[PDB]
């Protein structure tokens, strides 16, 4: 349950690293 | 309630696939 | 509390619309 | 716990600012 929820919000705070870094990839190609 | 919350965090962990893949679309056009 | 949490996950499921649509802006300029 | 969860959903509603603003960076370079 709660600890499922918090350790999904683990995955988001990874996807929101790979968000920033793979934007900063693109802004590389264009900058 | 809890199970609403966890199965929204389902939708985010979809939107955060369609995040990655439609960035990786763009980085296609530019790469 | 819970209902704070679920109606933040309202805001994310908006930001994750404005995510998709303002990527699909960019993929317009490049497509 | 709950207050961990809500103040992670603080960090997301930051990452989802730095989302918007560093897309609007890119859409600068291209607009």
């Amino acid at each position: 349950x709660m600890k499922x929820i918090e350790d999904k919000l683990x995955e988001i705070x990874s996807k929101x690293y790979h968000x920033e870094n793979e934007l900063a990839r693109i802004k590389x190609l264009l900058x």
